[PDB]
């Protein structure tokens, strides 16, 4: 990494080049030329080129990934004058906090909001309860209610938490893995409306995300759930649409999982104090944050300043109230094991194939357990490269053998070999498509992306 | 369940089952309690299943490794002998009868192996290790070797190999920390590098196992062996004329046999127990009473002071006894299953060249605390055909089951899952898994796992 | 094998004692000594013991797995006089030929008829048509119209056959394995009729041969499709019965599978000729064949005049009925692939699995696939103990070595070792079960003999 | 129509076959186009099964079996006066059940190479190795090194004394008459594994580390073909051709590979190929022409063999064989291959011992499975069912598997093997299918092994 500069990494669907113009102000007033870059997968290629020392300065990426690499350690801890966190939401700081240290800066929110048809509803529903008769008086005229994807739990569970659901308990500075809220109360409550939804045919158990998205978009539907990023898709449609809160569900705020776009410094970046005054001093302030917002939006900013600038728009307020009223995504690697469970149960439950109970009980006993994820590694590799494939992993050649000389079958022994290579190395650095592409087999790593 | 005012025993068909009927039969004059010993099959396995039902007999008599498991799921009673009772039996045999902090049985007898001699061909056998390879040279000169003994199963190994330091678990606080194994530690690395040595200078061959080693000594082919107690009967029938003798130190330090004492632990549903602690204690437990039962078969070296001390003067029990007190009580933990299996995977490829000592070693440390290896053994003992059947025999819940089957794809890693998840809801070892083979009508397929164990 | 002696196998639920009475006539006229023993599991020692030239000298059992044993050559051909073979009908004659030889004759007759319950059901239906209506105007009262034994296909397949299904075609003297008849039009719209059965709630998919059996003896459904063997227990039950000709399908008799009690006398006997005597001038008679089915009744015969008395009862006259109306069951071993295929295809479309035609799709593609049979003996030995099974089974020593050193996986490696072997032996002479027994492992083969 | 398109490899003179290629066009006026596309040798039967691709196509006589049985050549019909032209055993390389499948061009085997300096007179026995090679191990050099991973390689001695792979009696290839379990074979293989048991050679040897030890002069000898002639001139060492060393008094038998050219049997301009292969292509100018472009070796044609056997490196070639076998164009090969690599490198390695590791071979030579077993560890288990799709299974015939076989590996197989029978081995149809899966990785790395 060359000493006195400073380089960044920002994915290309973001405002790279607004980046770079606040980039070039920062230039004129130090002398410090910012070189800004969009590769392709940096959220994989940064942990690997991180762990050598080398890399960007700052990347910029959702603030999940972060907790991977801090748990490595390949993130720079900032630590902010109380005056400049008061700056930010502080909700927005608690998504780039791990064990009690900050590892980045927040820039940008985003949650899921009720996007609603004004033409075929010009005042949308504010609970959950009242879509069935609303839902009915509509398909009498050839329309439906709502249609949003039941086949990722990112868009059923803002109702499964509602009432009380939750992926880990976050009490002090840690998340409590011991601790899983999949089979509580208020869980078994959102999944059941939910589950009776497609049980009183008001939804379909097979909608998925482009299934919603066209019945909304061909105005078919009174409402979906979505993001930001399809407000351009409906901006093309022909529909008129309104984003707000989601619907309540027993009285209780819908609580969608949020995202926080976030610059995180390279732990070998040189330029730390450099980094730092890029991002307190020239990006995070309000004509930084415009610079970037006007070659592509950001949607809400982490900035009050610039937000409630921003909030003129309602969509842009109704994506930081929800924001506001849900969770921070856990940036915890478990979080995998979680989404497998969860997504498993609701499928289930959706298609009668488990009861409402048993899909939540078998995703709070599945939720903490990773051994599905590894035999999916074992069945996208090639078996006739598995000890390869361990090998560039890094599992070392002791343990290898130490497999070897006690278990007999082939399959037993890349899964022991899997299983103790995990413990020995945390998820998640990239290192399974790196040691896929260093092995010429791209494919199982698109395949498994 | 169980019958309140009177005594029901177990013990094996091996043991003198006469002789503790008469000892429990004069117990009867002086109360009445009648005494009813019986040696069913498999008592070991049976009894942990009828006893977790509140049934069983009274009092059980077993090798004590097993009473820890017995003892984890609360299935023997608490002892609580007097303190001068505890002063009559020799002090280490009350550490074989810990388990967690209580004494869960008395012990009755101590067994180890020791150094067995042709006196014919060697009148004096050596003391150290170090001196046999120069005793075989001198030796095959005239077609014998000095010293063969099984090399197959870990069992014979280990007092080498622990001499200088090697240990299964470390046991401090009436405890065994099963993450603290040490057959890598420097003293295990030398034990086992002067066996193999033994090996690659032909002083001994990598292949000789048990019935190879007795057959030779019973034939006066070679001058030593290791063996047990067990084997002198063979030694009798046979010509030899053989001395019974401590096993030879290496590098200044004793060899270190594990050590299995037999004991008898109460029912802890039993009601008699009170009943139960003054028959092993009065009337059993002294010179009078375990004299009876050596007369119908020997214990060889007995934990009672004063009664062993008119059987040492046998000199065979009192090798016995030495080699047993400067050994290492067997683990009575389940964790012993996995150590047996890293250790003679290490010392076969230790002897074979598969691995260097160090190699073999450090495997053996890193599987000695896995226990996966053993479930894919039970995985193949069962006909893939009735895997599911055989958990939920087992007592698997059937909601776990379903856990696992909604998540995992693949057939042979749901069944992995579930004995994994299983092996969690559940301790070794009461019998399960023998149970469940045995009353699916497989008693074959138990059979050919139960002779792995 | 005892020269100057007559050993016989029958099995145990036959009328062995009125067997032994016909032989002990034989020992007037004769002098020589017949011996009838029923082991148990014979089916397939026979052929064990009679590979090495040993056995009983006539063996009784049903003629399909004669044609086993008869393709290994371990029964002998019987040519009798052409006045003889006209005293037994010429279809049971047809069951007991192989590759254009005789290896049995023809003793026993057996199909399914429909059983109904006369109080219940005064007039059963003659079509298969009216049942929906009949389990409607039924299920008022709390009562089935029709319950019968859905997971083995021996029950479906008279409905299946009615509109043209058929097994393999036989056209000269042998069956032609490239022509199965499961994928055609009779035979979708017989499975389409018996899946819309369910659909409509007049049957359930679940529903087996002791639910079944249970359900019309317990009055709790009207009628039945059973064979002669189910008869005894009704009688003992309370159940006031009837046994008639099965209902049609489309105008076109419903076509049970027909099995024939056969004796057939071991090729490695040296009393061909006296086995063949006590057959013809003994058993197969009038006198012989009523002092075995005053034992145990036989249901059908196959000899004219016997048959002619004993079809004074109603219920034996339905089953001869049926039999006439329905096709001998194949001899040939491609059967057992035929109904493994057959069994998944009408479960998969009776439980929703497959459709109809998908289900009869993959039954004809699969109907001459012997593979799906070895992966079951797979999973059905303790993996540990694979090599003590091959090597019990004979599998020798350098065919074992030549799998393991050229197929890697375990599983890859155990077919290879059985495809191999059974291309050295031919099924079914009870190989893998008597291996299994002489392991101690007779649990994987009683569950394996299960199917 | 009116034009011809023929395929031929990039090692070859492609260029001087145009050139000759476009005389037949001033002479007739019907375009000839010689290409050499990547992977030719799979290309071709994927394009020919749909009657596409090349006119003519040239490749190596043993796959053209394959071809001719799932008829996609044409049979040729030579004249008898033409067919003295060229060497008898040529013909037999390219008979395939009594039909003639395509003119032979030239011939290649391997041979004795001897580095002249460290050896004026190279054995010409194989039992003088032993001797000739403890006087070298002495001067830190060894008499002979070549590859023992490759039966190929190892095939001549195992044969001199009687091996052979399969017996070919009329115009047929009996399978079940296999000779690799024979008293020949036997001895040449005990003779290969006791000269590695007193370390004249070592097992591990590779083709790469054969050609460099006998390049930079490490040692005395190396056993390969033609091919390797260039690396050996760019090499300092001056180097000798000669016949391979006698075992038990007979000679090295290697197998023999014709270069052939065949006729797309969906061609519609059959008569115009015969037309340019026997009066243009089969002539001394014809076959020159294309030689000094890249040079062909020996060559079937007699009159132009003598003209180019000056060169004794390509006279011990031809010599070598006429000792030889035509290397069998059956697909059962492939079956024979992987059973005798097996053989040989565990009887060097001492897993089996020589007659163990043959009588498996003996049994195994004619079993295709193991190559199944191999497509299925090839490609990620996850990817299946959309691999076999790009095969071309049909749907019934995946759901007919599924419906029936319990276990997920066995689901595999019955697919693979129900596929191999609706289409005949080899058509490249699994490399194929591979590269446009994104897999070309799983391709590269199957088709290495073959």
């Amino acid at each position: 990494i060359e000493e006195g500069k400073l380089v960044i990494w920002i994915n290309g669907d973001k405002g790279y080049n607004g980046l770079a113009e606040v980039g070039k102000k920062f230039e004129k007033d130090t002398g410090i030329k910012v070189t800004v870059e969009h590769p392709d997968k940096l959220e994989e290629k940064f942990p690997q080129v991180a762990a050598t020392g080398d890399g960007p300065d700052i990347i910029f990426w959702a603030h999940d990934r972060f907790g991977g690499y801090a748990q490595s350690g390949l993130l720079a801890e900032i630590t902010p004058a109380a005056a400049f966190q008061d700056k930010l939401y502080p909700f927005t700081w608690d998504a780039v906090r791990y064990n009690g240290k900050l590892i980045a800066y927040p820039i940008a929110v985003e949650a899921l909001s009720l996007i609603y048809n004004k033409d075929l509803l010009p005042n949308p529903p504010k609970t959950w309860e009242e879509i069935p008769a609303l839902d009915k008086e509509l398909k009498a005229k050839g329309k439906s209610a709502l249609m949003f994807n039941l086949q990722e739990p990112y868009f059923t569970w803002p109702l499964i938490a509602a009432d009380g659901g939750y992926a880990f308990k976050y009490a002090a500075g840690k998340y409590d893995i011991k601790d899983v809220g999949v089979d509580n109360a208020g869980a078994k409550a959102g999944l059941t409306f939910l589950v009776d939804l497609i049980k009183n045919k008001h939804m379909n158990a097979d909608t998925d995300y482009s299934i919603a998205e066209a019945a909304f978009n061909k105005g078919e539907t009174a409402m979906t759930i979505n993001g930001p990023w399809a407000w351009s898709n409906i901006d093309t449609s022909a529909v008129n649409y309104g984003v707000t809160v989601l619907p309540t569900f027993k009285g209780q705020p819908s609580k969608p999982f949020v995202g926080v776009l976030s610059a995180g410094i390279n732990a070998a970046s040189p330029n730390k104090e450099l980094a730092k005054e890029f991002l307190e001093n020239y990006l995070l302030t309000d004509e930084g944050l415009e610079a970037v917002n006007k070659d592509k939006p950001l949607g809400a900013v982490a900035l009050k300043s610039y937000e409630e600038e921003l909030a003129k728009d309602p969509r842009i307020a109704a994506t930081m109230e929800n924001a506001q009223k849900g969770e921070i995504m856990p940036n915890i690697p478990q979080m995998s094991a979680f989404w497998y469970a969860v997504r498993t149960a609701v499928i289930n439950a959706a298609s009668g194939r488990q009861t409402v109970d048993a899909a939540l009980a078998a995703a709070q006993t599945n939720a903490a357990r990773a051994a599905a994820q590894l035999y999916d590694v074992m069945d996208a590799v090639p078996a006739r490269r598995w000890k390869e494939f361990v090998r560039t992993l890094g599992l070392r050649e002791a343990e290898i053998e130490a497999v070897e000389v006690e278990i007999c079958r082939f399959r037993d022994q890349q899964y022991e070999m899997l299983k103790r290579w995990r413990q020995q190395q945390p998820a998640g650095l990239g290192a399974v498509y790196a040691a896929l592409e260093r092995m010429g087999l791209e494919g199982c790593a698109e395949d498994l992306r």
